[PDB]
């Protein structure tokens, strides 16, 4: 055909065969061809970009500092060639002649609240900032507001914050060597809890593993730990690999186990009566250090926990318990010296001493 009518917001791409120069042609206009012209195509619809939308045109039209479409020596369309631009909304526009539509009309990702955008860094490139990003370069964008697609940029996922409650912490692993939220450095591989309540959000090398609920502790439980490494807990105490130790009520009202503690279990309270007693065998000492083959009696009103390593000889036992006609003879092996045996009599309550054996029990009268 010789005469195109362009519709108002169409065009077509016209070919001049005697200086080869494609070129656009936009409406409203009844196009007329001259005679070395060909018309590569029916006039086709511009594309217009909604509010809130993109698109993206592969071999975009170069410009200058203006912004205005700028032409080769002989007149043709001077593209940025195996390029890319993200145009948004705005008026709507012809495609020159070699620029192609990448991606077609796309809304714009609006991020919500407790979530962030995983981006990745595509090749090398210079920020908004003046900051300078490599290739495998990984971070997040962080809700909420809408994020603007970037040519160098691509979005692998959508992360969602994991909410953490009161009496529980979030288990971490590091994914390669970092620094978490608070600045502390982190080894690949390395775990580690975080502990504010609400929603936390991780960082792009914090793999999310279990949440880790509280042991509550009452006046009549301790919880029994070991260390699964060298650290410093809660309060400031430095334990050491396979060193084992009891958290009380005393220490603190409820115990997240740490990733450096291994939960052995929960020790029940002893209980002695007033006219009970127990033998401890293997007792802890003042150095926090178990003495083997030793044993201490404890007696007749009191509470305890039983310490790592610690037994009972024989359970919770009977005081001796005399009456009026029954006595004990009672040999010292330390007032008494060392060997010498004396009669204790009358009604009385006697706890086996160690430094003195029982040698007969007298129901003599």
């Amino acid at each position: 055909e010789a005469i195109i009518r362009i519709p108002p917001y169409h065009y077509i791409h016209v070919l001049d065969q005697n200086s080869n120069v494609s070129r656009v042609e936009v409406g409203p206009k009844t196009y007329i061809r001259q005679d070395n012209e060909r018309v590569l195509f029916a006039p086709v619809r511009m594309v217009t970009v909604p509010p809130r939308h993109y698109c993206i045109v592969a071999n975009p039209v170069s410009r200058d500092a203006q912004s205005s479409v700028l032409f080769d020596v002989t007149g043709q369309v001077r593209l940025r060639h195996a390029d890319q631009e993200i145009r948004l909304a705005q008026d709507p526009f012809p495609l020159y002649p070699g620029e192609l539509l990448e991606k077609d009309i796309t809304p714009l990702q609006v991020v919500l609240p407790n979530t962030a955008l995983h981006l990745k860094a595509l090749l090398d490139f210079e920020d908004k900032n003046g900051d300078k990003v490599m290739a495998g370069d990984e971070w997040l964008f962080e809700g909420p507001g809408t994020y603007i697609p970037q040519k160098e940029v691509e979005v692998v996922e959508i992360i969602q914050a994991t909410v953490i409650k009161q009496n529980q912490a979030l288990r971490l692993r590091a994914r390669k060597e970092c620094f978490d939220r608070d600045g502390k450095e982190r080894v690949t591989g390395e775990e580690w809890l975080v502990r504010s309540v609400g929603a936390y959000l991780p960082a792009v090398f914090e793999e999310v593993l279990d949440l880790v609920d509280a042991v509550i502790l009452t006046e009549k439980t301790a919880l029994h730990l070991r260390a699964r490494q060298n650290f410093k807990d809660l309060r400031g105490v430095a334990h050491r690999t396979g060193e084992e130790w009891l958290v009380t009520v005393q220490d603190t009202e409820a115990h997240v186990p740490d990733v450096y503690e291994e939960v052995l279990g929960v020790v029940p309270i002893t209980t002695l009566g007033p006219r009970h007693y127990c033998v401890i065998l293997d007792p802890m000492g003042p150095d926090g250090k178990n003495q083997l083959g030793q044993k201490r009696v404890v007696k007749g009103e009191k509470s305890f926990f039983l310490q790592p390593g610690e037994r009972l000889e024989r359970g919770i036992q009977d005081v001796y318990v005399l009456s009026e006609q029954q006595g004990l003879l009672l040999k010292a092996l330390q007032a008494h010296q060392a060997g010498d045996r004396w009669l204790i009599r009358g009604p009385l309550e006697y706890v086996p001493s160690a430094k003195v054996e029982v040698v007969e029990e007298r129901q003599a009268i």
